[PDB]
């Protein structure tokens, strides 16, 4: 398992603009174009990063192509990030997978605000982290996603995605 095989099982993949689980213009595998309720910014945005006139569809290489992107922004992401840094180098690697998917799905923004998480992380407080992680809306609102990605703080293995 990794990075990809992970986020690819948790975002599914999709060659048609499709609206994300919070109602956004999203491509591909968990590309979000726009936050705009408007279609044509979305098309618009979707030719704009692939370079071509799309009308709403793409190839999977296209997705792929996206895809690779948008893990390496992440990460790139994780590491420009002052109180982020400093976790994600404490963490072990499947529990480095962990921090990716949450900063995938909800930028290095909604990370940021994980203060006492983040805290409880960098102790190693396993557990402890991974109640404090539940009492959110994240989790509240992609309950199945948000329970593999916990479990995968909690014990540092893959058994959440089989
Ligand atoms: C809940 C936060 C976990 C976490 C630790 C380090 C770095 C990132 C990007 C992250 O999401
Ligand atoms: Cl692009
Ligand atoms: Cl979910």
């Amino acid at each position: 398992m990794n990075i990809f095989e992970m986020l690819r099982i948790d975002e599914g993949l999709r060659l048609k603009i499709y609206k994300d689980t919070e109602g956004y213009y999203t491509i591909g595998i968990g590309h979000l174009l726009t936050k705009s309720p408007s279609l044509n910014a979305a098309k618009s945005e979707l030719d704009k990063a692939i370079g071509r006139n799309c009308n709403g569809v793409i190839t999977k290489d296209e997705a792929e192509k996206l895809f690779n992107q948008d893990v390496d922004a992440a990460v790139r992401g994780i590491l420009r990030n002052a109180k982020l840094k400093p976790v994600y180098d404490s963490l072990d690697a499947v529990r480095r997978c962990a921090a990716i998917n949450q900063v995938f799905q909800m930028g290095e923004t909604g990370v940021a605000g994980f203060t006492n998480s983040l805290r409880m992380l960098q102790q190693k407080r396993w557990d402890e982290a991974a109640v404090n992680l539940a009492k959110s809306r994240w989790y509240n609102q992609t309950p199945n996603r948000a329970k593999r990605v916990i479990t995968t703080f909690r014990t540092g293995t893959w058994d959440a995605y089989k």
